[PDB]
Order: structure tokens, then sequence, then C-alpha cells
């Protein structure tokens, strides 16, 4: 596989990036309901993890979107901001150490070309200390 990544268990093609750096959050499962995502449905998140550090504010995420050779996104979103706009159960933004699971469902716009594309996150904390890393593929048949 790439370098620097494993394999998340679960139905997802999700993989931990940057792993030889240590990381806050432990992404133990990741489930999807429909195994490979399909334009204009729903989809639905499931996540088993662990926190060892107090998150606190401040935190930010650099997420790149990525089509073929094209970099279709690239930009930081307020973690604690991000969560609390799309209404995380549970995610209140002072997080602290434990077992967590979270559920979270998105909409697939169904507008969304055909193709393969990359996504890579990384969120550090406040402290610009390396949260977690993690990088996908997901193909779209035409
Ligand atoms: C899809 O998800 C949205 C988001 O909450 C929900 O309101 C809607 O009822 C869901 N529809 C189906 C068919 O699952």
């Amino acid at each position: 596989p790439p370098p620097n990544t494993k394999p998340i268990n679960g139905e997802s093609p999700l993989y931990q990036c940057d792993i030889l750096d240590k990381q806050l959050v432990e992404i133990k499962e990741v489930n999807l309901d429909p195994n490979p995502p399909v334009r204009g449905e729903n989809l639905t998140i499931s996540a088993n993890g662990e926190v060892f550090e107090t998150i606190e504010e401040g935190a930010y995420i650099d997420v790149e979107v990525r089509l073929g050779y094209i970099r279709l996104l690239s930009q930081t979103f307020d973690l604690c901001e991000t969560l609390e706009d799309n209404d995380i159960e549970g995610l209140s933004c002072p997080i602290e150490p434990g077992e967590y699971n979270i559920k979270k469902i998105v909409e697939i716009p169904g507008e969304v070309p055909p193709g393969k594309y990359v996504v890579v996150a990384r969120a550090y904390t406040e402290k610009d200390d390396l949260i977690t890393c993690l990088t996908g593929e997901v193909i779209f048949p035409p």
C-alpha cells in the first residue's frame, strides 16, 4: 500500500496517514452504509475511536479534495465550529479523553461528476499538535 498508511478496520476505503508521527486520536473502526458511496443517496458514517488529550477550542482541519491530478479543494475549517455547525451529537468542543462512538448522516450530491477522488485531511490542535491524518479513494461509476 502507500507509505505511512494503515487500512482502517471496517467497510470503508479509509487509511490512516502520517503514522510515524504521534496522533492524539485513534480511529479504531469506520463503516459506511453503502460500501462504495453512491451518488445522490444518503451516506451513513459510523465511527469508533479514542481521544487521549483534551481537545480545546482552536483546533483546525486542513482538508484537500483532489480529482485526478487537479486540486479541487484546499482549505482549513475550524474543527469545533464545524462539529457544531453539522450538529454532531455529543461532540461538544472541549473533547475530553475517552471512548467515542459517532453516527453522522450526510447526503451525497448527485451532481458530482463520475471519477476517482482522493481526500486528505489533517487535524491539528490549537497548539498545532497532530490529532489525526486520514486519506481515501472514492470511485464513482458513470
Ligand atoms: C436522508 O438524510 C436526511 C438528513 O437528515 C434525512 O432528513 C432524510 O429523511 C433521509 N432520507 C432517507 C430516504 O433516508
